[PDB]
């Protein structure tokens, strides 16, 4: 019963009622909370870069926008490497790994946001070493799928997957509460008198992950398995690429920059309060996509789900002021709800597609060739791994695109709305692509 694991044999169906099954349980609860955590490192700055004016920094509204968008160069970059990483050092060993050195971009925020003279290259730098936790999906979905590798156990990766983008909503959440109390004045945490006479704690929103990051992965080195086994078209892989870029890609691109942005149109206010809501009802979302696509089809869902998509974001245009004229908070917070919820359906219908075709598909061609039982879960874990490597990487450039849009919008035009134009654009064509295979 050691760590690393020299018997599996998920073929044996006596195996799995003894061993096999309490293995990859145990594997899977904390794969989760880790996953997790990383999607609260990976967007970070999305709640981070608002209360950078309210401790001092005089940073553009461009260069608040790049700071959200950035770490989803560097985790579209690792992503595919990450992929890879399971296979050669281990699942524990690398969840271990992956998810400790984490804690090295929280503790440097955390001193970057209490000093002003701070430079904004230094912020840049934390910036892309936060997009190392996004890196982290890739891996643990590699992971899980190995662990699961029987017909029947797709949905464990939904299940990974879909818990994890909850770290978004739950980091949204915990960073506006924790920077108002003074809990880390032992460790150096200094606050700065806000305008309202309370005080604010930024360094809370980048620490308060430490200590869970350092307990996670003490559990997965102590608690998780290394697998000693065996590990070994390009137009789905396209396709997917593009659906998943337009979905996840959009619900982490608004998870990025939507605080930003409602700052910019209602300085008045206090986004955060309610920020989290949006990527939480995505997340949530995301479970209901793939049961949707799985029941009605891959082609019918996305269909409906791209029209939707264009109609919202056509709808986001009537909620702006105009110029500094009118405008609705409550319809431009009702209508990104729409969008979150949209794009994290999106998510898990394309998701489901991707299992469809790289896993399932792949797990019943070789066994209509003849092929053992364990071959074709072999093939199958590691064709999934190996794709969802190169379509999430693909998939995490709308987390970048997306923030960096609008501030690109805002600085050239004073407004958002050459960003949305785009936006729209790409969702009507996505209608139409998705059309197009049919
Ligand atoms: C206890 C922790 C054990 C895990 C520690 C992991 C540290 C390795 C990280 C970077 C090097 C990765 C290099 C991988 C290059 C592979 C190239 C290849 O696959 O060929
Ligand atoms: C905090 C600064 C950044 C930290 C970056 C970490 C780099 C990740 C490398 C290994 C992770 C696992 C480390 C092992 C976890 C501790 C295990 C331990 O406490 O003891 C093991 C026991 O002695 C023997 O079985
Ligand atoms: C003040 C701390 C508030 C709660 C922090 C939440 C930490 C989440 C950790 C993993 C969830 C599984
Ligand atoms: C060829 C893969 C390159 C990336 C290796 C794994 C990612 C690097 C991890 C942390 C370095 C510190
Ligand atoms: C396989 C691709 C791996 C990509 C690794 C990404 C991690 C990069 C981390 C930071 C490196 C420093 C970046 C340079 C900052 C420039 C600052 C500036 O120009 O203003
Ligand atoms: C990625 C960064 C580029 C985003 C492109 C969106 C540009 C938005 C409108 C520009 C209008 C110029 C006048």
């Amino acid at each position: 019963t050691g760590a690393v694991i020299t018997d599996w044999r998920p073929e044996d169906p006596a195996f799995w009622q003894q061993r096999g099954q309490r293995i990859a349980s145990r594997n899977l609860w904390i794969s989760v909370p880790c996953l997790l955590l990383a999607f609260c490192v990976w967007m970070l700055f999305s709640a981070v870069a608002v209360n950078l004016p309210k401790v001092g920094f005089n940073f553009t509204t461009d260069q608040l926008f790049m700071l959200t968008a950035l770490p989803s160069v560097s985790g579209a970059l690792l992503r595919v490497p990450y992929s890879f990483m399971v296979p050669i050092f281990g699942g524990r060993r690398w969840t271990a790994f992956s998810t400790g050195i984490l804690i090295i971009p929280c503790v440097w925020l955390g001193f970057a946001v209490q000093d002003t003279s701070t430079p904004y290259s230094v912020f840049i730098i934390i910036s892309l070493l936060c997009g190392f936790a996004g890196a982290n999906f890739a891996s643990s979905m590699a992971n899980i799928s190995f662990f699961f590798p029987k017909q029947k156990q797709g949905g464990a990766l939904g299940l990974n997957g879909g818990l994890g983008n909850m770290g978004v909503s739950v980091m949204q959440l915990v960073a506006p509460l924790v920077v108002s109390l003074s809990i880390f004045a032992v460790f150096g945490s200094q606050g700065v008198k806000q305008p309202d006479g309370t005080e604010l704690y930024l360094a809370n929103a980048s620490w308060i992950w430490v200590p869970f990051l350092a307990i996670f992965t003490i559990a997965a080195w102590f608690g998780m398995n290394d697998l000693a086994t065996s590990k070994a078209k390009r137009g789905h892989l396209w396709i997917m690429s593009l659906l998943y870029l337009a979905t996840f890609g959009s619900f982490i691109g608004f998870s990025a920059g939507f605080a930003m942005l409602s700052k910019t149109q209602f300085p008045d206010v206090q986004i955060l309060q309610y920020a989290f809501f949006g990527p939480f009802i995505g997340a949530l979302a995301r479970s209901a996509g793939g049961a949707l696509s799985d029941r009605l089809g891959g082609t019918r869902v996305t269909l409906v789900n791209f029209i939707l998509m264009a109609i919202f974001s056509g709808l986001l245009f009537l909620t702006l002021p105009t110029d500094g004229q009118g405008g609705s908070f409550m319809a431009f917070f009702a209508v990104f709800l729409a969008l979150f919820l949209t794009a994290g359906l999106g998510s898990g219908s394309t998701f489901q597609m991707i299992s469809v075709i790289f896993r399932k598909l792949t797990m019943d061609r070789v066994k209509a060739e003849g092929g053992s039982d364990e071959r074709a879960m072999r093939e199958a874990a590691t064709d999934t791994a190996a794709a969802l490597g190169f379509i999430s990487a693909i998939g995490a450039i709308g987390g970048f695109f997306i923030p960096k849009a609008f501030g690109s919008s805002l600085a050239l035009t004073g407004s958002p709305v050459g960003a949305m134009k785009v936006f729209l654009i790409f969702y009507i064509a996505c209608v139409v692509i998705t059309w197009a295979v049919y």
